[PDB]
């Protein structure tokens, strides 16, 4: 079954998921000199005041903080998007080393980690329908660099002990995802895909220009998670990122100059 190792990793995925070699795969390298400023792009609208977090889950590939998406509580709108997208979960991808871990890269630069806030288009009724549509998801991607601590991340860090292994979950109510955002909402955008199997080509990617800074201790605690389940040999959950994929016939647009 797929993973991130030498025998089941990104180089293998195309055998079960042939869309891995498709025309709008993610992540990509963001070449900042080739991205074009689009003055018709609108500012992002991030409305997280009514967000309702529920649970945090180690799913064997990352950990997801899950939200109540049965109503318009935490939504993303504007930017390149038409319509309203509901926040369903966020998760991260990270490295074994501070110099690697992000999925997108910027002028080939790799960050220590990358946050994905996953949203689905309410015109499609449910997340399972949305992933079957070319405009079904909008994922807001935020780079993490190692430096000073991110205070709004610490409640996530402190619960990871309780979800060490695959299949463990814990209650995670009353978490405010606004504490994970950088100051600026300047962004790059392009059409892409999920970055893990089934690799569906259903995502409008919105990647913020400004990284957030997390401490070395915070990302160190990410790296103590386990890919394995309890009672299985320990496999540290590190390097759960897909490398950059060919841009093919796509243009990355910038909301800024
Ligand atoms: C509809 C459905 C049902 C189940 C049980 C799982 C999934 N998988 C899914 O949503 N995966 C997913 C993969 C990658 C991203 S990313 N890394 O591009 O933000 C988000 C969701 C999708
Ligand atoms: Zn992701």
């Amino acid at each position: 079954h797929w993973g991130y190792g030498k025998h089941n990793g990104p180089e293998h995925w195309h055998k079960d998921f042939p869309i891995a070699k498709g025309e709008r795969q993610s992540p990509v390298d963001i070449d900042t000199h080739t991205a074009k400023y689009d003055p018709s792009l609108k500012p992002l609208s991030v409305s997280y005041d009514q967000a309702t977090s529920l649970r945090i889950l180690n799913n064997g590939h990352a950990f997801n903080v899950e939200f109540d998406d049965s109503q318009d509580k935490a939504v993303l709108k504007g930017g390149p998007l038409d319509g309203t997208y509901r926040l369903i979960q966020f998760h991260f991808h990270w490295g074994s080393l501070d110099g690697q871990g992000s999925e997108h890269t910027v002028d080939k630069k790799k960050y220590a980690a990358e946050l994905h806030l996953v949203h689905w288009n309410t015109k499609y009724g449910d997340f399972g329908k949305a992933v079957q549509q070319p405009d079904g998801l909008a994922v807001l991607g935020i780079f993490l660099k190692v430096g000073s601590a991110k205070p709004g991340l610490q409640k996530v860090v402190d619960v990871l002990d309780s979800i060490k292994t695959k299949g463990k979950s814990a209650d995670f109510t009353n978490f405010d995802p606004r504490g994970l955002l950088p100051e600026s909402l300047d962004y790059w955008t392009y059409p892409g895909s999920l970055t893990t199997p089934p690799l569906l080509e259903c995502v409008t990617w919105i990647v913020l220009k400004e990284p957030i800074s997390v401490s070395s201790e915070q990302v160190l605690k990410f790296r103590k998670l386990n890919f394995n389940g309890e009672g299985e040999p320990e496999e540290l959950m590190v390097d759960n990122w897909r490398p950059a994929q060919p841009l093919k016939n796509r243009q990355i647009k910038a909301s800024f100059k």
